[PDB]
Formats: C-alpha cells, sequence, structure tokens
C-alpha cells in the first residue's frame, strides 16, 4: 500500500505541551481537523504521564496521533505497546531549548532548537501546514520548512527531521 | 502541488549539472554482495563510483575530508557510504569518536562552498551497539541526508544471514524508482519494504529542497 489511511472516522489527537506559537500550531491542526488540547505549566514529568495515558487509549478511529512540546517516552507508541496506532504514523514535533533516537516504524521527528510572531521552525511550520498542509505530503511539506528557515533568516536552527514512515502522508 | 509551491528560492535541487557526482563506498571490514549492488545502482545513477576497502577507520574518515577538499563545482551532489558487516564487532583508536565528531565540517556550505545548495547524501550501515542520536552525532546542517541502519554485531541463525535487508531493498529501489521519483519517497519506500519484511532504517533530513535524479 502506496499512501498512509488517512480517511478513519476521526483524524487523531494533537497533545501540544508547552505563546504564540503554541497558539498558530493549534490553529493549523484544528484546520487539519485534530482534536488538539494544549498542556500548559511544562515540567518533563506530567508531560511523560500525559503521553502514557494518551498511548493508552484506543486509537482505532484516528488517522494518527501528533504530539508538540515546545520550549521557551516512546516505547508508549511502539505497535506492540501502542496496537491501536500500528502502521500508522505518529508525528513529534519537538521546540528544544542533544537527544538519542531509535527505533520504530511509522515515527516521525521534526526538531528545531530556540535560541513578535514566533520562533522560524514554527512560523515556517504553521505557514505551510495552513497552506499545503491538505496538498502536499508530509515530507515535502517539511522539506519546504526547512528551506523556508534556512532561507527567511536573514535581512541586514533548521528543523531536523528523522522519519521512518513506511508510506505516503497525505491529509486527505 | 509543487507545480507551485517554491520557497524564498526554488523548489527541486538543480540535478542537471556536467556530473552527477561522486559515489565513495567504504567497507568497514575486520578480521561485499550489498558493496556490489550499491556500486552498480549508483552507476545506473550516473555516479563516479570509487570503492574503498579499509579498516581502520580514520582511513575512512581522511578519504572524505580530503574529497571535502576537492571542486565539486560541476557536481549536482556527493554520496558517502559505510557499509559495516555482520556479526562480528570492530575496536577504535581514541581519536576516531572525535574523528567522526568532526567529518561534517568539512562539508557545511563554509567549509565547502562548491557544495553550498547541494545535497550531501550519508549512507551509514552500522552496528547494533553503536548509537545515533541528534556513534553517530547527527550534525544539524542545511542539506544533509543521513540515511542509517544497524547491522547485527553477533551470531546465531543458520541461512547465513543474508545481505543486509537496508542495502536489498535500497538497491531495489534506486533500482526500480531511482530516476522516477523524489529521494525521501524513495526512501520511504526503502523503509516499507525492510519492515514489510518481518533495526529499520532511520532516514534523517535537512534537505532543503526536493531531490530527483534527473
Amino acid at each position: 500500500a502506496a499512501e498512509y489511511n488517512m480517511r478513519h472516522k476521526n483524524r487523531g489527537m494533537a497533545l501540544i505541551f508547552n505563546n504564540v506559537d503554541c497558539e498558530n500550531l493549534t490553529r493549523v491542526l484544528k484546520q487539519l481537523d485534530f482534536e488538539v488540547t494544549v498542556y500548559k505549566d511544562c515540567r518533563y514529568k506530567d508531560i511523560l504521564r500525559t503521553i502514557e495515558y494518551s498511548a493508552s487509549q484506543n486509537h482505532s478511529d484516528s488517522d494518527c496521533i501528533l504530539v508538540a512540546i515546545l520550549s521557551h517516552i516512546w516505547s508508549f507508541f511502539t505497535a506492540n505497546h501502542c496496537p491501536s496506532l500500528a502502521g500508522k504514523p505518529k508525528l513529534f514535533f519537538i521546540q528544544a531549548c542533544s537527544y538519542k533516537i531509535p527505533v520504530h516504524a511509522d515515527f516521525l521527528i521534526a526538531y528545531s532548537t530556540v535560541p513578535t510572531r514566533g520562533s522560524w521552525f514554527m512560523q515556517s511550520l504553521c505557514a505551510e501546514l495552513a497552506a499545503n498542509g491538505k496538498r502536499l505530503d508530509i515530507l515535502t511539506l517539511l522539506t519546504f520548512v526547512c528551506q523556508r528557515v534556512a532561507v527567511d533568516f536573514e535581512s541586514c536552527q533548521i528543523p531536523c527531521i528523522t522519519t521512518m514512515l513506511t508510506r505516503i502522508l497525505r491529509f486527505s
């Protein structure tokens, strides 16, 4: 099968863990007909804990899941552990302030590093999603997200993207 | 639909230069079919393939340093390919790690201005004891792509464990859609195939543009 089955009942869950970056993401994912819930107060341990329980959940009717973490633990989503998401996309957008990764299939991890409209990674990632999110596959979408941050910087930190997606992700 | 996406420059890597670019395939041997397939496919794709068989990792790094130093003005791109062998491990001297650690600086747009805005591809075959983090630290530079898989560095099983699935599939894809298809939907299907054959390929891009060997 070429394409991720992205015509389920529901699109899926968007947990945005933390001001204006959190908002746009929100706007845009909502326009991607995600259900978006926003977690303030940061701390490490809540995020983890929350993610535990979000993995605990019957996702049989969701195209994917999206977990954002915006600054200014995986084993929970593996197919064995989260079989309701197995060969479904599981998207990870981190904006950190050095990290390891492997393993598993259908994972994706967009990762920038921050130092009035906010960070460049988020400005571009939303400028893209919210213009071509439904037109382009995620991996060229995000590629151009790389090009626009590279490139709109200077007038007078690039996203690092790492994908195990076993198919073409289209927001249909 | 990319007809009409650009970005404050352009959509698709300029892949119509005079030459495609170098392929440097380094066999990490200790004390081959993969390494020949690779070779072939990269020749079908128009690369100038040289195949090194060395054993002191430092050799592999330096050989890389000196090719960074070349003028790839007439190059589409470059490809470096490190292949480590199944089920025995290796030893490395005190200054290798560091040396690995550096070797990306050599290729930045600053350090290597004949490849500024050109794809610098890397394929790593590594051991299931090495690390990958962003042991192989993901550089974080524009235009890099590192396709990365782990080879098992110990023993058992009978049907003598084959040529890597990463390489069987990568050659298979490249070798079929290499020219039909853009790199990331290639390396997406290379992932599919080694997963729908049950250590799955871990691709990490900073490509600023759509790469297609046209």
